[PDB]
């Protein structure tokens, strides 16, 4: 309400060479074929060539790199022993696809499951 206009720059990928450099040194999300920061497939090479390169993939980017600086309150405060030997496991007292996290114990995916730490991911997925 103060603005009608904004600067510009740009440091984004130029050409096959740059995104096929850029996909191996982010190897964790991005590939040849998914780009896991827009959470989008890209069922081929021509797609993948626009993606890396499109203005909306580096400001999704830049929005993501100033997220991956911390977390949330979790119950997994500390850890010494479990039940059982589950470490590779997708049983809900190991995991939870919701908000994409791991539990040490299942009293701790209990505790998760119950507490704020699932709530604030329920409004998350929601919106
Ligand atoms: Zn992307
Ligand atoms: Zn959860």
């Amino acid at each position: 309400a103060d603005e009608f206009g904004n600067g510009d720059a740009l440091d984004l990928p130029v050409g096959k060479d740059a995104v096929n450099s850029l996909i191996r040194e982010n190897s964790h999300i991005f590939s040849d074929t998914q780009c896991k920061v827009c959470s989008a497939v890209l069922i081929s090479e021509s797609q993948k060539l626009a993606h890396y390169q499109s203005r909306k993939h580096a400001n999704k980017v830049r929005r993501y790199m100033a997220i991956n600086q911390g977390e949330d309150s979790v119950p997994a405060k500390k850890f010494k022993a479990a039940p059982a030997e589950i470490s590779d496991g997708e049983d809900r007292s190991k995991c939870c696809p919701v908000c994409n996290m791991t539990f040490s114990s299942p009293v701790v995916a209990e505790s998760h499951y119950i507490g704020k730490t699932h709530i604030k991911n329920l409004r998350l997925r929601e919106q």
